């Protein structure tokens, strides 16, 4: 399902074209303007460990999820992949350990060296 497929078609987003961060839209945004580093950022989310063992919502939150682009307030593969999308798309990502909690994890919820997969809606952002 879904985390294979984006093994086997997404795009590698990262600089260093280490598959740290593969890419498939799932539904297309609006608009050519994607979020500049600072910006405010408001989305929708459903991630799990790619064992697809642990399964967790913004939804669950009942109300969109925010932070500020590239100012390392979420996993680095947030930071570079929310970069990449316009309002409305919605993607999915599959996260290698080393764009999300590494070596060390992120105990009781990340084990050491996870993969992560996300669907993410982009819904709005603004300039700080
Ligand atoms: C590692 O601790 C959590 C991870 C996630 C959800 C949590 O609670 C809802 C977590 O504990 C408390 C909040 C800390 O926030 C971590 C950081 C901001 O999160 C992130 O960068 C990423 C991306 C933004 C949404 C949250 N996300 C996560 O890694 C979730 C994961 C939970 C289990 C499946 C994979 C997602």
């Amino acid at each position: 399902g879904a985390p294979a497929t984006v093994t086997e078609q997404g795009e590698d987003i990262t600089s260093k074209k280490d598959r740290g961060v593969l890419k498939i839209v799932k539904r297309v945004g609006n608009g050519e303007e994607t979020p500049m580093i600072g910006d405010k950022v408001y989305v929708h989310y459903k991630g799990k460990l790619s064992n697809g063992k642990k399964f967790d919502s913004s939804h669950d939150r009942n109300e969109p999820f925010v932070f500020s682009l590239g100012k390392g307030q979420v996993i680095k593969a947030w930071d570079i992949g929310v970069a990449t999308m316009k309002k409305g798309e919605i993607a999915h990502l599959l996260i290698k350990p080393e764009y999300a909690y590494g070596s060390a994890g992120s105990l009781p919820k990340i084990p050491s060296n996870a993969t992560l997969f996300f669907e993410i809606e982009l819904l709005d952002f603004k300039g700080e």
